[PDB]
Formats: structure tokens, C-alpha cells, sequence
């Protein structure tokens, strides 16, 4: 396995999104992982509709809550169940809950199944990232040390495995002798480092990064 992976170098990662007050991280994280497969299979890079997930997966069938939060694995299941998802350009992000208005004429991607990695297993996360591509994961983003992240490897002892925020692992590497996961957030380009964070890797499943890993198959 390469020391360093970074999926932007393969063109598989779209622009950082800003979710605002809508608890849509899960949706962002899930479109992220499917954008990557969608590049990797078709060769095109197209921001997928995180609104479509918000609007349409808000029922007990999934346990997603729209702006109330939800789960990247249930996002993937909705795409499978629904037979597609639109691009953002046709089903755009509004930062609120709205009535489902998914139109199959506008399908831009499909999902056939999704994979889950084993809980905590950072080795399994690395393989995935290396050979499969960006992977959806949950983090404990609840500390000001994460919010105000600027640089270096994020490695705050106060973090816990109690996850509450859906992000996308687009890579990994080593920095000044600290392993990291390159994480894409959905807090706009004023967060962390160009809207990214490098998060401790191989440090006891720091902030539960490897607790809840999944990615879709086309
Ligand atoms: C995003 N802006 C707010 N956070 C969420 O929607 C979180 C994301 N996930 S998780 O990554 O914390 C997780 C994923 C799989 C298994 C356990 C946790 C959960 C979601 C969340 O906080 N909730 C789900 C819906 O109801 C409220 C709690």
C-alpha cells in the first residue's frame, strides 16, 4: 500500500460544500463517496444531489431525519431503493427540509449495494481508501479543537468514539512523523485547511474515525 493517498490527484473528489444550519453532513459524506465511484467508473466528476437525500430519505423506512441528521449507509440504501439520485445541478442544496421532488429523467448516478468495514479497524480503512476510493465515515466533531482546526495532524486526547458528524476520507499519509486521514468536511472553504482536516491515524481509533466506515458500489 502507498504511504500517501489523495483522491483529488485522480480527479475523484468534487468541490467542498457548505452545509450551513442544516444537519446534512451525512448526505454530504454519502454523495462524496458516490461521486468518487462515479468518476472512477464513468470518468466524470459531478456534484451529486445531497438535497435529494435530505428530501427523500426522511421516513422510518430509513431512519434518516433530513436536516435533523441521518446515516450515510441509509443514504446509500435510499439510492439503491430509489434507482438513482440526481446531480446537484438539477436538484440543488437548499439547507432545509422540502418535499421529495426526485425526477428519474434526471438520474446522474445509481447504487447497487454498499459495503461496511469492520468497526474500528483502521487497517481495513486504509485498504479501502487505497484500493476502493473515498470512504464515508463518522466522527466526533464536537470539540472546538476540530472547529478551529488550522494545520498539522489533529490529535486531541479529549476526542471520543462517540460519533456525531458524517465526513469523507479522501486519502491518508504521514506528516512530520504522524499518520493522518485526509478528511473532506462540508463546512465550506473557511474550515480547517481548504475545507479539509488531517486527522490522527493509527492512534486508538481517534474520534471514532474507523467506527462507522462505508462506501457504495455502482
Ligand atoms: C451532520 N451535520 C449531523 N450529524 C449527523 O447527521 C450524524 C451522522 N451520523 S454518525 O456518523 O454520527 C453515525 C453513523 C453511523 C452510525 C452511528 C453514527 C449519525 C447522525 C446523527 O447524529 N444522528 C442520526 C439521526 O438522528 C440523530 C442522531
Amino acid at each position: 500500500l502507498p504511504d500517501t493517498v489523495d483522491w483529488r490527484e485522480k480527479g475523484c473528489v468534487t468541490e467542498v460544500k457548505y452545509q450551513g444550519s442544516c444537519g446534512a453532513c451525512w448526505a454530504f459524506s454519502a454523495v462524496g463517496a458516490l461521486e468518487g465511484q462515479l468518476k472512477l467508473k464513468t470518468g466524470k466528476l459531478i456534484s451529486l444531489s445531497a438535497q435529494n437525500l435530505v428530501d427523500c430519505s426522511n421516513e422510518e423506512k430509513y431512519g434518516n431525519k433530513g436536516c435533523g441528521g441521518g446515516y450515510m449507509t441509509e443514504a446509500f440504501q435510499y439510492i439503491i431503493d430509489n434507482g438513482g439520485i440526481e446531480a446537484d445541478a438539477s436538484y440543488p442544496y437548499k439547507a432545509m427540509d422540502e418535499k421529495c421532488h426526485y425526477n428519474s429523467k434526471n438520474r446522474a448516478a445509481t447504487c447497487s449495494r454498499y459495503i461496511q468495514l469492520p468497526f474500528g479497524d483502521e487497517d481495513a480503512l486504509k485498504e479501502a481508501v487505497a484500493t476502493k476510493g473515498p470512504v464515508s465515515v463518522g466522527i466526533d466533531a464536537s470539540h472546538s479543537s476540530f472547529f478551529f482546526y488550522k494545520s498539522g495532524v489533529y490529535d486531541d486526547p479529549s476526542c471520543t468514539g462517540n460519533v456525531n458528524h458524517g465526513v469523507l476520507v479522501v486519502g491518508y499519509g504521514t506528516l512530520d512523523g504522524k499518520d493522518y486521514w485526509l478528511v473532506k468536511n462540508s463546512w465550506g472553504l473557511n474550515f480547517g485547511d481548504q475545507g479539509y482536516i488531517r486527522m490522527a491515524r493509527n492512534n486508538k481509533n481517534h474520534c471514532g474515525i474507523a467506527s462507522y466506515c462505508s462506501y457504495p458500489e455502482i
